[PDB]
């Protein structure tokens, strides 16, 4: 399937992340 | 399938990320 | 299939990213 | 700006919604 | 700015919703 | 600007929705 | 600008939707 | 500008939709 | 299939990216 | 098939990118 020997990963949020939005308002 | 020996990954958000939007408003 | 020896990856958002939009408004 | 008199809104998820993904795996 | 007189809103999840994912696995 | 008298809206996910992806794998 | 008297809207996903992709793999 | 009396809209995805792609692979 | 020895990848958004849009409005 | 020894890739958005559009409006 999926195989990796050696790795380094980074994820970062500094803003807005939304899954499901109804009717709202998002700024920046 | 999918194979890798050595890697480095970065992901970053500094703005707005939305999955599913109904009727709302997004600024920047 | 898919094979790599050595790599570096970057992904960045500084604006608006939307999956599915109904009826709404996006500015920048 | 933005103006509405009368409305009805629905949003629904039955699958996978992701904002920011690094290195992972998504099935269906 | 933003104005509405009369409204009805619904949001529902029956699956997977994630903000920020590093290295994990999501099924359905 | 933006103006509406009367409306009905629906948004639905039954699959995969991703904002920002680095290096990962998506099936269906 | 933008004006509507009466309307009905539907949006649906049954597959894969991606905003920004780096290096990854999408099947269906 | 943009004006409508009466309308019905549908949008549907059954496959792969990508915004911005770097280096990756898409099947179907 | 797909094979690479050595590589560097960058992806960046500074504007609007949308997957599926119904009826909405996008500015910049 | 597809083979590379050494490479550098960049992708950038500074405007509007849309996958599938029904009935909406895009400015810039």
């Amino acid at each position: 399937g999926y195989e990796v020997h050696h790795q380094k990963l980074v994820g970062s949020n500094k803003g807005a992340i939304i899954g499901l939005m109804v009717g709202g308002v998002v700024i920046a």
